[PDB]
């Protein structure tokens, strides 16, 4: 795989840039977003979780579109006050439950290092 752990504290620097392949090789699920919430990285452990199709998905609105269970102050408003205010770094359990058997997760959210998008990561719990 890649050699990298949920919730490691320079994980925005080893990730910084990462291809889709790469991505691919990590041990948790790893959604990068842009600030409106529109899907530009979904990996394949993500997929595995959540039943989705990484290609089918990257292009598509995660809290509109994907993921309307997030769309929540719990989820989504965490997300967009990080946007806001262009600093994001939380840790939170959660249920994903839309057309899906209800699945109990960690969720890592983490502004990326450069530029101006957003981290979603994902492991079971
Ligand atoms: C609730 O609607 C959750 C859905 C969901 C979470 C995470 C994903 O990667 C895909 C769907």
């Amino acid at each position: 795989m890649e050699h990298v752990a949920f919730g490691s504290e320079d994980i925005e620097n080893t990730l910084a840039k990462m291809d889709d392949g790469q991505l691919d090789g990590l041990a948790f699920g790893a959604i990068q977003l842009d600030g409106d919430g529109n899907i530009l990285q979904y990996n394949a452990a993500e997929g595995d979780i959540t039943g989705r199709d990484p290609k089918q998905v990257i292009g598509k609105n995660f809290f509109k579109d994907v993921a309307p269970c997030t769309d929540s102050p719990e989820f989504y408003g965490k997300f967009k006050e990080g946007v806001a205010s262009g600093n994001l770094n939380t840790m939170f359990e959660y249920t994903f439950d839309y057309q899906m058997t209800p699945t109990k997760v960690k969720v890592h959210m983490k502004k990326a290092l450069s530029g101006d998008s957003y981290w979603v990561f994902v492991k079971r719990v």
